[PDB]
């Protein structure tokens, strides 16, 4: 028992990790096979991130103008061409530590791994979710782009995940391995707002549901709702709507518990209108929404 | 910016477990060099744990009847020797991917990074502390003993813990890489409770701290206090007294921030007094001591 915060284990993103510097910039890369992924803003100063025109910026670019480095040893770029938000650039060595893998969109709600990175090396791996405002709340520094949020299943990882930069309220926003920004951002400095930041309710039900398998069930009431109720207290606390998809996704750990998912939802709903009174649930004085119904399955089960 | 639970990057250790089955107990160990260390209990059946004579049962137990699987090969085990609560199996290969390490056997307030693996495969990583009371709030399953605790300074991993057992309060309970327990628990089931789980204030200085340098100041008070008058305050709320020795490993964190030490711990003494009152500081309504002053300086610093 117990319930944390869980990453995947790093080391196959880890062998991947190369820093890529056009310029004066330097920032990570992902090196798969026999390409390395970075964001597309290495090409720029800090004074053309106001207004860049990354076309025009990559047409003053050859081959040799980006320096890639795995480890201590220098790959040889043998082409390079921008998709999106982000540049692809061919080395000559296919990366011998490639692991199985694909590139993924995650929706919001989903959870992923982060591998935050500094020139080219890891410096940690924390657990976040993509925010239904299209933003992730990591931990990141100058320096940390081009690091990667990932998810593994055995022996494939899937790469949803490229950071690209901090808006001014201190929240961050990237691309996934295309190259397309999740949500509205654009990599430009420019005044860019994040829309509201629900709460994942059918996450916070999924954590719910594993503090009942690790002993923790002091918030189990008598009551149960309907979907339509429970939806009408979720829209005023800023909880994402609750659907049947939610519901029958719940099923499995609803099962196992013997708590309908409507009962779950009553709970929810009572903690939400009385709050904790001082109390913890798994450690936490909050409701937690960064855990999936697939994250805490996974963990109470120990899937590897 | 941004504050999050970072472990430390897994791969190192994933290099290095391995699942050891001995009769039909099967956990996981740690393969450093020729060596493979793993908890003694692997020689027990469920039965033996309520009152084992490890000594009397190790004699029934020869080097083949420790089977040690790397991936999926078979090493062969060469030698075996109990130190103190660990098993220790001399295999006639040396890991091939032996990082630089150091066992150590860390002091309660002292984080680290768990990678948490079932039959020699890891399935996640998290980051803990060592509770004052010398147990681990993990998470972890039947089948996890042998995951090991581990910080890592570059390229050097040093490893701390050895995960044991689970007490009947979902708390955990292991051995330094020595085999010695931290703390009084023995691996025998039988009562063993655990003693105040007090709340590590120095950590919780460090992490306040980290608040300020992430942008949350709205607790920052008008107040100051001596060190005399914050552990009056701090004995009240189970929170270990703090020493000069810890306003010194705050002095860096003070120096940055510009805030004396003994302000935050005025601060810290009014959000013990009158409650976070439903607000929360880097995302938690609750005061976070699981990282240390030096997690502070590393995760602001980006420390690869
Ligand atoms: C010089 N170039 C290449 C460059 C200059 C600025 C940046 N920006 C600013 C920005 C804002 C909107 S568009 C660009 C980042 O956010 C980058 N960033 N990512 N995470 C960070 C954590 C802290 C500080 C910086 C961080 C990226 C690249
Ligand atoms: C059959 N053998 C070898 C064996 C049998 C029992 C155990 N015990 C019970 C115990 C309590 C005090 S002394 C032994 C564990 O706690 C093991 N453990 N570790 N973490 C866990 C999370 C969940 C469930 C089990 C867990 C270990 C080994």
């Amino acid at each position: 028992s117990g319930f944390r915060k869980m990453a995947f284990p790093s080391g196959k993103v880890e062998g991947c990790m190369v820093q890529v510097t056009c310029g004066t910039t330097t920032l990570n890369g992902l090196w798969l096979d026999d390409v390395v992924y970075c964001p597309r803003h290495v090409i720029c100063t800090s004074e053309d991130m106001l207004n860049p025109n990354y076309e025009d910026l990559l047409i003053r670019k050859s081959n040799h103008n980006f320096l890639v480095q795995a480890g201590n040893v220098q790959l040889r770029v043998i082409g390079h061409s921008m998709q999106n938000c982000v540049l692809k650039l061919k080395v000559d060595t296919a990366n011998p530590k490639t692991p199985k893998y694909k590139f993924v969109r995650i929706q919001p709600g989903q959870t992923f791994s982060v591998l935050a990175c500094y020139n080219g090396s890891p410096s940690g791996v924390y657990q976040c979710a993509m925010r239904p405002n299209f933003t992730i709340k990591g931990s990141f520094l100058n320096g940390s782009c081009g690091s990667v949020g990932f998810n593994i299943d055995y022996d494939c990882v899937s790469f949803c995940y490229m950071h690209h930069m901090e808006l001014p309220t201190g929240v961050h926003a990237g691309t996934d391995l295309e190259g397309n920004f999740y949500g509205p951002f654009v990599d430009r400095q420019t005044a860019q707002a994040a829309g509201t930041d629900t709460t994942i309710t059918v996450n916070v039900l999924a954590w719910l549901y594993a503090a009942v398998i690790n002993g923790d069930r002091w918030f189990l009431n008598r009551f149960t709702t309907t979907l339509n109720d429970f939806n009408l207290v979720a829209m005023k606390y800023n909880y994402e709507p609750l659907t049947q998809d939610h519901v029958d996704i719940l099923g499995p750990l609803s099962a196992q518990t013997g708590i309908a998912v409507l009962d779950m939802c009553a709970s929810l709903k009572e903690l939400l209108q009385n709050g904790m009174n001082g109390r913890t649930i798994l450690g936490s004085a909050l409701l937690e929404d960064e855990f999936t119904p697939f994250d805490v399955v996974r963990q109470c089960s120990g899937v590897t």
